[PDB]
């Protein structure tokens, strides 16, 4: 009793706890009537999607083709959804001729500006948020709050004087002299707050370092009407890639985790629609910084329709980025996880993904009770590439199961200039 | 089952790490293709661009080992950049068309960061790669200022002509404040650098970083060699990093460099199944908080990298990249070899214990026992030349003899100036 | 039994394996002249893998520093002696043999300029005057002294006056800007200039060398070098010593001798045949050591053998950091325990831990236990410690028996 | 039999308890011995210092009581850390000194009275300005001392070592004057430059004017803790204050206390020297400075120090968690008198102090003493361990009576 499926010695009664099953006895239980879409083979039970998915592994495990085919069946399915698409490869193989690209260094890229979603006042300091994400430190968001008042101040009155120019908000916020700013800002919420003392004008220098270091991709955007907002808003959008090269990563993280976090905010805005469905893949949460939306896009998005699917290696990486105590909430937040199999470099995690796996409590012959992981840490850093461990949200076994690579022919150039 | 694990044989094995005898292991793993290999066991070709990590204690056969997995790695033909302490694999391998990089050496070439600026992303780009990450939160902040500074001014040098690095110098550590505010007039740092005392403040920081950074790089030999060119030249040869143990410290910034900036060029090369590129650390833990390593440890596949670096204790690489991102950073490495430690280090021989895993077995008197594969205690008794090796994936691990081959001096290790 | 403390067992398994004094004497002792840890002959090869002695006070650390030291001199090995109130010296003092001690008859004539043989010299020994900062800022403040300390000794060298007493001046005594005057021409010139930030640092860098720098001035001046003493192999031995009650003044000195060796042996030519050994009684008492590090991991070369003494785990912890000193006692190889007090569990554990243990089978069930407990170590009576030499060897608890020395020279003259 | 867990068929290893008799025979020896709790103290366990550990009530007294009344039949020598003169009237002879500022008996003292050679200007400073709390506070604390050496110094050199006129420059004078007054010394320069060097400058005035205080309203005289140490009729000492009194003293007894710790280390080698540390509550004092070593190397100089303690926290929170760990750990002997309910963490503590051990019954390891036995242990009952290899026991502490001979205190004049 428990062969096939559980790993450890089989056993003779199953008391309380996680429960594996087979790929197979899975698959079957979680298939409903609806369209669904699949994770490694595995119907998602439909319920699970607003819920959001972890898909947590080693480098070159397959996360890959997990995200592919899961946004695969989710077209057939015609659901629209937007992907952090590194190196265009997603766009490439299901872009289409309706689609959208998010990309300054690419030829069919939109043109954009974060001014293109201000609709109302309170989307001024909603924004600067998307722009100048989360300090990592208290310190260092200090400064980026400093910066989120020079930039909306600044912004909001181009705006009003007709001159919404990224440029123009840029040369103020960076290059004008301390007092030609300080004079422009005359008139403005900012007029008094950045002058006074030597602490005023200390919290004005860390302002305008902020920007420095946030704004200059935002600028060099190519300029277009485009909203991510409205876009949102219109059916027959179509879907919407943000990609980029992988060697211009770094440089682009800031205005990625703009967009990336401007649709957390977005979505909640969105007019009441029970048909809505849409997805949100981020490859590698990560890698964009301490986004200031996404905490609630994965808490109040459910009657938006918003499908999360982020992908992690080890815990560490955004312990460092969001904090440990807010790292801890954000995973929580994905009530369905999959389990790609890591290195033996990374015990911790390994411990930690055994650990989200769960324990069970058996009756087991020679009578006795024991308590025990249902995947060891071991048996996790021992998985072969292509296999993972699937434990959908709510009360369902959990199961090990193989990731095939399915072929997708490109249906256009990753990449265009 | 005993002869390969050092417990009590048992009757059955259930779960977890598996240990099994050299030979069993080296034929396991012996491939149709030509391999290399880890104290004589055939590396699995699909385990190389997963990168392997080398600890153990001082003395106990580090550089033999690396000594092999390059030897055997030439014979097949592949490329490598060595960071090689005192010339050792130069004047053991070393052939005519390879590359040297040494200020102090009559055969080096004559380098500057200059000469790897191709588009104008890349000079933050490399002001990283100059200016490693801090060792602390405000450590780092300082660093940053550095690099605006480095980035803006040699930019201008640049442009006006003259990319001097004895200028780039001057200006940055020498000339007066005023002046080099002067200078900065028309940079995109012309402003932030003043208006407030923070914003001295922050100048000075950078003055002192800089001054710290680039001392070596200045004294370097000037030439027009570029790290990126060499890298897409394919009959290029071989790059050795080489310098004299009583002058590390003194090159630390610069070697860590040269480390770095392959980190990050490799991720422009032009798509290559076919190129094979070995990165050899030979101590990770010495050089500085490099800046590209983390990606290079994971997007490095399509353009062939292959990591091998070493360690000794945990708390080394720990205290130089901080807790959390050195567990990423270790995590990266797929393959792992365990040399056997000190026992004035118990916390370091617990981490490899646990590294290398435990298993869940049943035994005669039935009995059902989880335990550690290989006991601290064994890792620290180990005798030299002697190591577990537990490559990426799923695999068993086994303790393997490491031997001893001899290799002729075929090119003096340094060439005095 | 008689050898492993716990119940007798049937058959040993895996782990840490103790056995008896004598059993172990047997296994060590090699055909070549060695040396002796408690009566112990240690392994040839054990040795350039230093050896960490940890015991609680009046264990007989001395005895058996004592021990083995007299051994390798008897097989003519050179050495550098930490040595406390010249005890070292009055038992083994040799005529040819060098001594420093500021306030000694027959110490010699030293300043740090004595050791610059090229540029990157000036920051190497910056360092060993200038020991790492306990804390983060602390040594923010160190780097900006060093920085002061080498651009002003470079220049004094350069105007033909390498004088302790002129830097002294300059750095601690001269106003801000006679000083920054001084300054112009060196790299430091505008680096300590521009804003206050500057002027801070500056301060920061005033104050350090204030602390560091004065026992250098009022020492005896000559032209010995440790370098120059290192490369001459008639050379003899040396022994740093000074009388207790002083001890805190001259900490900062004689951390920077010790460094200085630390880094210096790193240069020296190659010679297969050399064997130095390094005799840091107290490891913990000194300051955070800028080479010991390095010193520890690349000396085999040149033959180093480092032996330093440590009472609680959380003294060098204190002055090294957690991480530091982790790293720094792990780059012992060998160890020798002594036995604690009752009133330091946790130092206890350590050892014991560090000790081992082992899986055994016995009368069939098997156990895993440590080979010596911390309540073992705790009562522990003295001359008597436990033995585990690096590499795969068995440990042992071996008696340390109080052999007699003669003074042939006086510990402290003038 | 004395073991409070379920008897055992035989002992392997570990930490053994035996009765209190049959310990009391053990550490009996040949020579003049003291006693703690009625135990004879292996005269080797001497030196290598007892720290008593116990809650409040539990005895503590009665046992240093008794611990000093056997150690001066014996004819040993001592210094008192007394609260409330207790100890004094008690055993207080004529010949005996005393300190406290406000004891018309009271001695002169200055630390001036214990400069002697250059170095001891910082040496002492270290004493008088004891170790900062936080990395921050020992900052300022340097600075202070700095100030307080260079000051001194001068005052010394020109003739007027005044404790009153130190005070003066060092906390009133403005702070140019105080700036010129140092000119020539080495805190010249040091101490101006910059906004940084003024800092350190107002920061080490406001710890002086925080430690000075009581040295300067002391009675002054000659009198020199050094030269008494080496006068060998030289008696007793006594420090004591008044109960109130003992936050507002508290800097300057931690500064004797200390001066004590520095100055043993200077005493010529006297193989017959035997001295006596009684610090009835060691977290009570600041920050030592010279504690540390004085524990260490006091040996030679025949030191024997014994501190009290009741939670491990107190100690802990005074000298940091890394430096209280090795402070403790510098005593050799230790005795536990069993403590509140209410404070597991150092009940624990003192449970594993004690020990475990491996016992045959099935083998098991476990702890002699439970952290409950200690909790629930009545008043004047102590566990009893000295240094070394040897049994621990259970023992009950008599409370022998001690006429007064002479008045606790006398405010005077
Ligand atoms: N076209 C293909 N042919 C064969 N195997 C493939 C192919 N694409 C992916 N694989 C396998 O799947 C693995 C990579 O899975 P993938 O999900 O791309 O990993 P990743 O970590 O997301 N990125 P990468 O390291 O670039 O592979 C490879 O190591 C192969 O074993
Ligand atoms: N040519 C050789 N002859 C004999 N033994 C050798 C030789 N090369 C290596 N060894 C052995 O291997 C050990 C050194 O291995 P190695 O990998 O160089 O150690 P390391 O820690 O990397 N550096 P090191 O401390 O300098 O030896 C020596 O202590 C020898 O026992
Ligand atoms: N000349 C000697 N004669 C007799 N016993 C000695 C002698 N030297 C040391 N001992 C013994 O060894 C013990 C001290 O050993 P030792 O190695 O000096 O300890 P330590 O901690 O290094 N320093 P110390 O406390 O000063 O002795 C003493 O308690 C004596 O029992
Ligand atoms: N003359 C006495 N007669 C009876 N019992 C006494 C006498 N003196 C002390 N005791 C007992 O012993 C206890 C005090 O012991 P002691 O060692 O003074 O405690 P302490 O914690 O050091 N100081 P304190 O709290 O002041 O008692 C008292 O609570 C009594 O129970
Ligand atoms: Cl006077």
């Amino acid at each position: 009793v428990g062969q096939g499926e559980f790993g450890g010695a089989p056993f003779k009664r199953f008391l309380r706890g996680t429960r594996i099953v087979s790929g197979g006895k899975l698959k079957r239980m979680t298939r409903e009537k609806a369209k669904q879409v699949t994770v490694a083979g595995v119907p998602m039970p439909r319920d699970a999607e607003p819920r959001h998915l972890l898909v947590n592994g080693a480098t070159g495990t397959g996360k890959s083709v997990l995200l592919r085919e899961l946004a695969y069946t989710g077209l057939l399915r015609g659901d629209r959804m937007v992907i952090v698409d590194p190196n265009g490869d997603m766009l490439s193989k299901f872009g289409r001729d309706k689609d959208i690209i998010l990309n300054p260094y690419d030829q069919r890229t939109k043109g954009w500006s974060f001014f293109n979603e201000i609709r109302n006042d309170y989307d001024w300091q909603r924004y600067a948020l998307s722009v100048v994400p989360r300090g990592k430190t208290d310190e260092a968001e200090e400064w980026a709050s400093y910066g989120r008042l020079l930039l909306r101040e600044t912004a909001k009155k181009l705006a009003l004087i007709g001159t919404p120019s990224m440029r123009e908000l840029f040369h103020w916020t960076t290059i004008a002299t301390f007092d030609d700013l300080r004079g422009f800002l005359e008139g403005t919420l900012a007029e008094s707050l950045f002058a006074g003392s030597n602490e005023a004008s200390k919290a004005l220098t860390s302002a305008r370092f902020v920007l420095s270091d946030k704004l200059p991709e935002h600028v060099t955007m190519p300029d277009g009407d485009f909203s991510i907002r409205s876009w949102l808003e219109d059916p027959n959008g179509g879907n919407l890639f943000i990609t980029w090269r992988e060697d211009m990563g770094p440089a682009l993280r800031p205005l990625i985790s703009a967009w990336v976090d401007v649709v957390c905010t977005s979505i909640l805005s969105l007019p009441e629609e029970p048909k809505r469905r849409l997805w949100l893949f981020i490859d590698e949460l990560a890698s964009l910084e301490k986004l200031a939306s996404l905490a609630d896009a994965l808490t109040k998005g459910r009657k938006a329709g918003l499908r999360v699917v982020a992908g992690l290696q080890s815990t560490s990486q955004l312990d460092d980025v969001y904090g440990v105590k807010e790292a801890q909430t954000l995973r929580a937040s994905f009530r369905s996880l999959v389990v790609l199999g890591g290195s033996r470099t990374d015990p911790k995690t390994n411990e930690d993904m055994s650990l989200s796996l769960g324990e069970h409590e058996v009756e087991r012959d020679r009578l006795e009770r024991v308590r025990e992981r249902v995947v060891m840490p071991a048996e996790i850093a021992n998985l072969p590439d292509l296999t993972a461990y699937v434990g959908f949200a709510g009360n369902r076994p959990i199961a090990k199961v193989p990731l095939e690579i399915k072929q997708f022919a490109n249906r256009q150039p990753a990449f265009v200039e």
